[PDB]
């Protein structure tokens, strides 16, 4: 391995967030996407940006629909320093009332174009993988490659749910297709080996599908959105194809690596429960060399009064009483009272503490303070930041809904799991 | 409402005593020069001042240690027109076996304080527990006019005994000293809290104030007094403030309001840690919202517990626990408890980095025991310094119920009933301490 | 003695207008975004308000501005990035300046909604295009101390000088009660006010019987989401409209007295001016260094400046300069001027460049018969801004003798403005060209 | 690289010590704070080359603290670092010097310790010079610099083998086995026209040792040499272990004695390309950012020369000479082939009336001054009317009571002295 000119001063990174789907609804409610809670100490953003710095990509562009002082402030307070290197957020809009990918970097490409680099790294979408793109850049050099783009591999059975390209002798991109039924799928079949893999498990998975990250020369980039397709929405569907059209060098890479992705509330609220998984989860978020980097907080080290947890992780700085936390992700600074039950759930915590003569005026006032009130139930869920559970709350859904859109009462079901508003005061004695 | 003018980040040097071979907190600081000694599970006793001079607007610091350490070099680099350099008497980890008191450390550097342009010098034991903002302390200095200010500690007549107790006239000056005065000598120490702004109460039960090794003191005071005055004095707050005050210099007191305890001595050491666990709330509390205490960022994962009980207890970053009792303890980060284990009343101070399962295999396949709580162990009373290798169903509980031990060869020492199993030490299995 | 309580770090937001479409100092302003245009030869427009705010004790800062510039935020990120921030909040997201007119309020507004998300006491609001240094914590300490709504930074001035601002009227306590928009005759007459009221003496209140608002205003938090979200929802003008009317509303606009040098350099005329007043004897009435408060830019480590035989009389050099055997008169020299032999400035402020040329590169551009960049051989450049990288060829003469005013040449690569030419950036003007 | 440097080499600077030759300079400060090239300081030039080279670990030994030093490297420079390590508790070998710190240097897990020790101006990468000792398995790769005759008998040299090993050392060898030592350098990477032009190769100072065997090296198989250019690598060699050369060719001028100091700095100066520039397109000279204002000029005629940030420059003429940052030059002053250092900070025009009223002269060049092949140092105060001529073309002298030391017919004025108006030198 060996990249010249330096990544670091070649190499630009664009992280397309922001801009994505509300199938992370009500969690990008009140937030920008890119801030969403995350393993319980991070938030979604920490994670390309995280990979970029370790793969030792220094210049970095988040893309995202709208400004958050949230944002700034945790990727100010956590990157802003690295030299020549930097974090910037780029915003779509200037609200939060209210594109397409390539659109998104298509807005800014007058900014782009001013950094001396070889080529610019478009990371899109919302996963939990580890990458070193460095080799996936010394790939799309050694092959002068116009476009890289990194391919996932997979047997036939998954692979009628993605969207799958065919390669060449060399594994240049020569076509696409969109779930190819059966009919037409085999013509996809191609030997993977070609890119890496060894007989054994290529005959295993003789099929490659868009990854949604990729590596594009300064020039071609800035040729194709600027005036090949100026027209364009989305990279894997219109300037990826038609780049391959033009017959321009669009090259495969293949990440045989961790790669689950995240954009549901289900895919999300499972790759969380991930990390309390036996004995070795398969992705961890510390690493010796690769570590997933994020806000220095300061916190204290979590208090426990009397509590029983049986394969959950705990984040920082909490406060728990005598409770039960199973199969649970604690977030940063929950505050658990008394006799409290938790299971199968993710409790996002909290952004400050409360104090005493804090607690005291909304009690007064009747009501409630942040944190999982006394003797409350909560199964299989997610509870945002913030919340404010009242005592006795019991979260269980018996009837086993699995759609409802109850804002006005600080929740949403939604594959079956309840989802707790930011900010939410979810009254005492409710039963869910 | 009021500032310092000029702001103490341009006109105050910060000067930490790190400390001095560390003859006190042995074995704590056996080979680790004792600023950097963990403390609380995710932080080093040098956190506190330099935390207090930070928050306090103070960003030019140094710390003197008699000797040096390559952690504590690592730690003030990585967690830190300011600075914060180390300054060392002997560049080497050993425990030095001369004596260096404090104005000897002070005035052997003085002459690169000197190339500061300030106004005052804030001197700072790092042996002690506690917040505080000297910006009022320092305004206190200014607008007082005087030569040294001295925080003072009020307390009642029992705790008296052990310090260094000043007498104050009606304007709060000092005109007397009295180290660890006791029968009549401590009796004409007893003045009046109220000068100092007490609380009336507070005052009857608290008639004693004590030095706590707090002061600010004038620049070319300091010079003075170590270059001229007292050339051959050897503490610094034991001689060289006394001797100030017998020469007519203007020696103030400034009341000092909050928790605070002394923690260079195992036993004091051992009881502010667990002290963080007091079932309604420690009096003292690292995190704070204003002047929170800063350590360095090491970006570990959210501790995991396969089945654990913890009851009044403190769990640090990144702990692997597996099926065990942990009751009223501190876990510091990396801490690994395996199964069956049980943690009672002790002071786990974790590890340095982690094991992998590499170096686990092997140690596994040639037998080696791994860093952190063997499987069904048993601590009580104990502090457990970094990287120790614990064996299977060792037994830490002072049966026999010895006070003084120092069994450094077996790797650990005991005092005050507190057994300190020492840094990277291997207690093979079934030992029974 | 005293000091805000809490601190203007955690208590006030900085709300920065660099400017709308920039059309007052075109070309200078030409795919400029205003807050980044090149400012006594090593520093921007963008320094003097954020340095102001630094300096003061303020770490959030926003800057607004109609449109974008990949210079603007490339040097706020070098200079200022390093819990604080110096972030560009813009209306329009591309280079090109906007066809389109925005206001002031309308800017604000905007973006109100981010301003809202922050736990701050007051809005320090500061125009982008005034030369000039301020303490802006005692400033802030007044708007406490009285509390009021809004202050108002008031700058006292004589008839002649009034006739050009919006003059404010105080009762005896300095509550401003009253506003004049370019106020004159009997207008202005009825502006004069006793400026003692504001703390000056009786020789200099003679002297000055007016006081102007400047574009510094304190704001509490709330009285601003009022302001602009209920009592005046369509104004467009911060300070001629939304000011006076919560005035007219009985609000507590206060007033506080600056004292010191402060200058518009927002048209092309006083921008000139103000720029080469660095260059005034025996000393500048504007320092941009200084001992606690210096006006802060990006380090850029460029080497220091070369002169192989110069003549320079009454000038500024700015960092890595390449003069040869030349003259330079009463000029202020921008960072990396490449100027060549036998050349002559006089009067004149040279923007500089944004890199060197290597030599190779002038090979190239010499076989294609280009300029490079920087004053060519023989020229004579006189009362003229040259802005950045501008290739200068050989024999060029800018010293319009027809004595021409106005004259708009963008195609020609420069506009002249008051009798003071303007090149354009990275304009070209050919060998013996005489403009 | 792989580990890349960054994270797999700690970098070792060694420019404390008594470094004398360069009095009066070294006066006061360490030596790695001297000024240099009017807007720099000798330590500039090690660490920059280091960052340039993504070398982030960095330690500079010196002899002592240096308030001043510090201030420097902290204003100008998460996982590297560039921390000040004295050598002794107060301002009043070179293997000792390692040695002393290899407690801290071992703990740092690295693969290579990059040594640079001396002071002289030169740019290179030295990341292929460790990808270098990484492919040859070295153990120990030494600088190799080739060099014709009058140079290569006044320097040790180093005889090579078929593989680029170093098999000898000879200090400043003459005659037959000076002859012994030649080597066709055509091995080492020059061609043959360039090789034959000098068959000889001398160290430079700078080397590559692998983290473990500098540590064997330094605590028991030598635990009491001094030096490790003739003692530890020369003695390395004859251990038995893998010590390698590396080619180097490109501008390097030493400057540890006043003449060599003075020489390089006005060369900076020397028409069309100066040999070394400090600035460049890839690899610039680092330094603190001090946010000077630009340097102001009434009327002054410069030819051949350079000014650095911030200087306030009144009617006068200087002629090849190089103005250091802050300089405050008076009118009818005349400035030729000196070097002046500048001042640390301004006096206000408040602060210089409390001069006159004093007997004192305010920093920098009074009026009508005259300084012909002169250094003035850091906040020199200099009267009206002097004259720092060297009249009687002396030599080397010494005046600390008169605020200067001449050396090499240089009179280098020390800084902060205060020499009084209407004297002459
Ligand atoms: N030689 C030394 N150099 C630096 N620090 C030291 C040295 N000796 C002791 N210290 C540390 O300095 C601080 C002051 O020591 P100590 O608790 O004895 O203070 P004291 O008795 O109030 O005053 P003094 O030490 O002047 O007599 C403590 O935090 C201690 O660990
Ligand atoms: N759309 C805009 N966005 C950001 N700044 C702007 C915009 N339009 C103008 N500006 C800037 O706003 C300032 C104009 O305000 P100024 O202090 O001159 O007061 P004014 O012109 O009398 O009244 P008003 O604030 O209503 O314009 C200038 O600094 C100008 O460049």
């Amino acid at each position: 391995t060996c990249l010249d000119p330096d990544a670091s001063r070649s190499v630009l990174g664009i992280i397309l967030g922001g801009g994505a789907g509300t199938r992370l609804y009500p969690l990008t409610k009140k937030r920008a996407k890119p801030a969403v809670p995350l393993g319980a100490n991070y938030r979604l953003i920490d994670i390309p940006v995280s990979n970029c710095l370790n793969s030792n990509i220094s210049k970095i562009y988040v893309l995202t629909q709208f400004n958050s002082a949230s944002l700034n402030r945790h990727l100010s307070r956590a990157y802003a320093s690295n030299n020549e290197g930097f974090v910037e957020v780029l915003a779509a809009q200037q609200s939060p009332e209210n594109q397409g990918t390539a659109d998104a970097v298509r807005q800014y490409l007058w900014l782009f174009e001013e950094h001396t680099v070889l080529e610019y790294l478009i990371l899109a979408g919302d996963h939990l993988y580890r990458m070193d793109y460095e080799k996936f850049i010394q790939a799309h050099r050694e092959t002068d490659a116009d476009i890289t783009v990194a391919a996932l591999p997979m047997d036939e059975k998954r692979a009628t749910a993605f969207g799958l390209m065919k390669i060449d002798e060399e594994g240049r991109i020569i076509e696409f297709a969109e779930k190819p039924q059966g009919e037409q799928l085999q013509a996809m079949k191609v030997d993977t080996t070609i890119l890496g893999l060894d007989d054994k498990r290529a005959k295993e998975m003789p099929f490659i599908a868009s990854m949604g990250i990729y590596v594009i020369s300064k020039d071609v980039m800035l040729n194709l959105l600027r005036d090949k397709f100026p027209g364009a929405n989305d990279f894997g569907s219109e300037v990826i194809p038609g780049a391959t059209s033009l017959g321009m060098r669009v090259q495969a890479y293949l990440y045989d690596g961790y790669w689950e992705d995240i954009g549901t509330i289900e895919a999300f609220y499972n790759a969380n429960l991930g990390i309390t998984k036996k004995p070795v989860p398969d992705f961890s978020f510390y690493d010796r060399s690769a570590p997933i980097y994020t806000q220095p907080r300061y916190l204290p080290p979590s208090k426990m009064l009397d509590a029983d947890v049986t394969d959950s992780v705990i984040g920082e700085g909490c406060v728990i009483k005598n409770c039960k936390i199973h199969h649970s992700v604690v977030g940063l600074r929950s505050c658990i009272s008394e006799g409290a039950i938790i299971e199968d759930s993710l409790l996002m915590g909290a952004d400050y503490y409360e104090t005493d003569a804090d607690r005291k005026l909304l009690a007064a006032k009747g009501s409630v303070p942040i944190g999982i009130g006394k003797n409350c139930h909560i199964k299989r869920a997610i509870i945002d930041k913030n919340a404010r559970i009242g005592d006795n709350v019991k979260i269980i859904n018996k009837d086993n809904v699995q759609e409802a859109a109850r804002e006005t009462d600080g929740y949403f079901i939604k594959s079956g799991i309840v989802t707790v508003i930011k900010d939410a005061l979810i009254p005492s004695g409710i039963i869910i």
